DNA sequence: TAGGGAGTAATCCCCTTGGCGGTTAAAACGCGGGGGACAGCGCGTACGTGCGTTTAAGCGGTGCTAGAGCTTGCTACGACCAATTGAGCGGCCTCGGCACCGGGATTCTCCA
C-alpha cells in the first residue's frame, strides 16, 4: 500500500505541525474516485476537494481555494 | 551515431448539435366593411418641334516659362535587437442601474 503510506505522512504533518495542507495529490483519471474513498477511510478528518468535473464545475469547486492561509 | 520527426492509437477535456416536453404566446384563420387602389374623363398648359439668329466652341498656329521629372550627394532616422518594467489583459467580486410589474392618471381616438 503505497497509498495509505503517503496519506499517514500528511496525517503526520497535521498530527504533529498541524499542517492541514494544502495537499495536493496528482493521480490518473482512474484512480481519482479510488483515492478519494481511499483517505475518507484511512483519514476521516481531512476535508477532500474532489477537483474533477466540467470547466463550470471546477470553477465552483475554486471558490474553496483560500490563498491567504499557507498552513 | 544520435536526435528528433513520422506514424498511430489510446486517453480525456471541451462544445456544438440534436431530442423531449410544455406551454404559451404569437402565428394562422375568418369576415365584415371601408377606403384606397384604379380606371375613366376633361382641360389646359406646358413641352417638343420648327425656323431665323448669334454666338462662341473648336481647330490651326505662335510664343513663352513654369514645373514635372530625373540625377546626385549625404545624413538623418527608423529598422533592428538585447535588456528592463509597467501598462493592460484575464480572472474575481458586488452593488446599483434599469427593467419589469401593477395599478391610478392623462391622452387620443371616434362616433354621435
Ligand atoms: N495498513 C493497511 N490496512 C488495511 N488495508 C491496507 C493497508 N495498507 C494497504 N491496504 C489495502 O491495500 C489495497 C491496495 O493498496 P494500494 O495502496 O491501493 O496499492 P497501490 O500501492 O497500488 O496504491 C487497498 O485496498 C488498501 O485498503
Ligand atoms: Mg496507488
Amino acid at each position: 500500500g503505497k497509498t495509505v503510506q503517503s496519506i499517514s505522512v500528511m496525517a503526520y504533518l497535521a498530527e504533529r505541525y498541524d499542517i492541514w495542507g494544502p495537499f495536493l495529490v496528482v493521480a490518473p483519471a482512474s484512480t481519482l474516485h479510488n483515492w478519494q474513498q481511499e483517505v475518507s477511510k484511512f483519514v476521516p478528518d481531512f476535508k477532500v476537494l474532489p477537483y474533477w468535473g466540467t470547466a463550470a464545475d471546477r470553477k465552483v469547486l475554486r471558490k474553496f481555494w483560500d490563498r491567504k492561509h499557507t498552513t
